[PDB]
């Protein structure tokens, strides 16, 4: 395993294969090394590395990593394309369809894809989904300022305070779902609200079904569905408690409603998931699957 | 002019008076709260999220003193005891836990910052049921002054089926500052609610009933609460009777547009509504008009400072009220 | 081993039920609490600050299951009636709040109770105040109750030693920048006790407060009674506190000398760094105070000198740490 | 006065607000690399210096401003800036790019620079014609008026200043590489007590020639987006009391220098005119043998306290 890119996908997903077994990583960043190490070794929302860093490259607990500084030759986003990798692309989120050899370049997805399509794919299944609309109420992120000023991208929203402000933002997540389930294209689009937690988010998802279905039905429905990426949970947590899991997406059966007036139905249905960690778990989870298969 | 008492003088009162200072016809006569009034001109001087005020305050023995003007400030415990037409005090603002105390030789009227047989009003949506008869009336919870303008605009022009709110609001009083034992129970309340994403539930979308009574029974939603220590936002999905765009949506909610209901079609975010004088102001880069086979989802979404998008609808309110 | 009592398991009563975990030859058999068990074990496995329990935790009709090993969890609102040593209890940690003296401390002490008590709360004149690895040596073993001091106390205690013994003290001036705490006001109200700054929103401003804890250093370290003093300026982080001491000393010193004396006083209490950290990086950290290098300055203008030394800690974990190491050592002697 | 801003950040948005409220003072052109939609939403909109005062409707070439029409240009030299064109005497340099003389001038009348030429703090001394002049650092103009009142009554023989920041912009907002290759200003500003060091207590000096290598200090950022607190312990020649230090600094409170004796906090000082604002809440004077310390501490928000000072230097030096 080689990375391309260590900010904080890139850091995290060293971490995460330091303690999984049969993957362990060479990797490759323009910035300075002593950056990089401190970096590797204390986290704010991560907490401390759990090992050693000691700056060739850096070593860790021991075994030597060796660390470039190459310009041109995958966690960068300079080089986001089929093309742009050196030796429609398939986005891939495990448990979900990562059953579909060979391959140039695949998509781990978005983070918030991850946490979306698990619960999403269980409502097809069981009841067949007609449409709906998802709001995700996300932590900030690093693409958002930390106070007013200029954004490089343009974004009026994005240009304000991202700890001191609740801010609406599009995602594609919700619409390019098609891509990892394709009987659910055209039918999800969504939008989100960043806040002030510096990691964890939940994603939540009113939809209207194919039968008319009870709360205890939706709940039980996504605890028969539940594995290693998707997990499921009735205890009443907060973010911080979801900050660092390995669940891709945690389904949360105390959320759950289901409006009927008239015959018509509503259903609401909500998935907390931590933006860094649990995408970062799913990204290794296929990064190892997909070296296993050529 | 219509001369204001404030019975409680939390967050709400504190921020009416500092409303009502700069509102024309409108001023506070008489406070009665029963904390002290040392920490009471601390707190009306300063204010965390919505500045330091307008003008001076200094304690006196009697009242207070406020830019010159002296301001009557007792310590009755039960209502009854309250001498308010002493201070030519026409219409009280209860805003404790309470309740026509307040009347006897007294005031007239009075409103009560809470939901009972009581008239529920927020202003420019149902303030027409007011015929003059009243003893007391209600203004409303906070999330229902920014809902329920939103909500009768979708009724009024395309009618309403059924709806889901999510409100994502700032954390509130009633949450722990730090991980803690909850007084009730509550597992969600008893977190650090300036740390943390917390879902609560809310009653405000079912008791939009009491002031749009076509929509009772149709809405239900929830709330995340988030780290902001005032402001909120709440997106309402619904199904409606007529198929629309999300032009004709936004141009409706511009064409219902009023001082209690404010239309912005800048992208605008939280600190941008702290201390607005709107009960709600609709946000037309939020609107979705998802259209599945032939059938619709609307998603409809609109802000609000819970703090002083409440208590600007509650003055408005008080004032009408006592114009009667 | 050391079979340990909680009699209060609010935010210290768990924090030292989580540290024991990770420390050997002590250990948990009884825990006595008067809340609901449901809102204990809830409150045990999630933790905003220090992160998801290391493990698992089911309620039970008699207590809890804590990875497999059942804990007896009782609900006596009088200690005289807690049956300690029927759980092999030799110390209890008295964190509740309500019995803060000795006396009522020592109603834990009978037949079938326990032999020791160690209290959270202040220890009050006939109540010696232990900070670990700095003065535990105070305990002869004779003693019935004893306190584990206050949390800044224990990060102030080892710093200030360590100059005293190398330098000496003249006076010094204290500030700590610390996390804001339960005592304060999540939004704008009336405070309870009077305090005008308390009552403000304290995850949304710097709010100035007093703090004892320098002045009250007399009791752990003698030498330095009526030497310093100090303040604080409560900030929006919800833990994790870093403690600042200007001071003038006896001797005349170099920034070299300083970090050095630190780094040879350093133990499992106090600790010693060089990496610039921020305060998210001590959060859960076992030491009770952590010096850091990087801050620490020797103004010299003409002969005269001040001397600045800065120490990291977490209010939270930091003071539990400490308080197990005392809990712990004051149960081997009797 | 009509006055040029060139870098419309958070300094240069803030004084073209302070500006609006000042009786002879008038912006007549900005400049400004970024895109004028960008600019003047965020002008319209600020986090923590609340919605502005009227409104802003981006046009072709700048943008108009409660009907008037305001140029905004985007060169990178400052030369090629037309500013006559528009008829500004004096221009605030407030990029951060161009932190010293030759750089600052941009002459083809007056240039005040926005970074640490002849460094003045309003009310303190700015009795000290020029071209280029300094309006000092927004922790400086906090400093100033409080140290130079310790000066002045009591002498200062030496002093160690801590100040509690607001966390600003060359902070990131969550761990990553941090441009400038600072360990700590790469953490996430606004989740940390992050230590950081201050050559404002240094160059006071060039301020108060007096106090000239006798301060020293630092800073812990923490989270708040804006609003800022300096501490002082420092020894001083006299004896003194707590009420006498107090009293001082009574005597010495201005249009620049506030003087409060409430128990406030940082959101209360968030938007002040005032430069610096003393609390003698917070004042302690440590007598331990006969040897004093002597602690002051003073309130000032970083953004508008700063500006605010920077307008009244402006304004006063445009009329000499």
């Amino acid at each position: 395993v080689g990375i391309n890119g260590f900010g904080r996908i890139g850091r995290l997903a060293f971490r995460r294969i330091q303690n999984v077994e049969g993957v362990e990583v060479r990797i490759n960043d323009l910035t300075d090394p002593n950056m990089l190490a401190h970096l590797l070794k204390y986290d704010t929302t991560q907490g401390r590395f759990d090992g050693t860093v000691e700056v060739g490259g850096f070593e860790v607990n021991g075994q030597f990593v060796k660390v470039s500084a190459e310009r041109e030759p995958e966690a960068t986003g300079f080089f986001a394309s089929k093309e742009k990798a050196e030796q429609d692309v398939k986005t891939v989120v495990f448990n979900t369809n990562h059953d579909i050899g060979t391959e140039t370049v695949i998509s781990g997805a978005s983070c918030t894809t991850n946490c979306l399509a698990p619960m999403a794919k269980a409502l097809q299944d069981n009841f067949g989904v007609k449409q709906g609309l998802m709001t995700t109420i996300h932590a900030y992120t690093g693409d958002q300022m930390i106070l007013d000023g200029p954004h490089r991208g343009g974004d009026l929203r994005r240009a304000r305070a991202g700890a001191a402000n609740i801010v609406p933002n599009s995602t594609g997540a919700a619409k390019a779902i098609g891509l990892v389930i394709p009987e659910l294209n055209g039918k999800l689009d969504g939008a989100a609200q960043r806040v002030p937690v510096p990691t964890g988010s939940v994603t939540e998802l009113v939809a209207t079904l194919e039968k008319d279905v009870t709360v205890e039905e939706v709940n039980a429905a996504m605890k028969a569905a539940a594995n290693d990426s998707y997990g499921y949970t009735e205890d009443p947590i907060v973010s911080s408690d979801i900050v660092g899991i390995s669940y891709g997406s945690l389904f949360d059966a105390t959320q759950t409603k289901v409006q009927t007036v008239d015959g018509n139905q509503l259903v609401k249905v909500v998935s907390w998931y931590d933006n860094e960690m649990s995408y970062t778990s799913q990204l290794v989870r296929t990064l190892e699957y997909f070296a296993k298969i050529a």
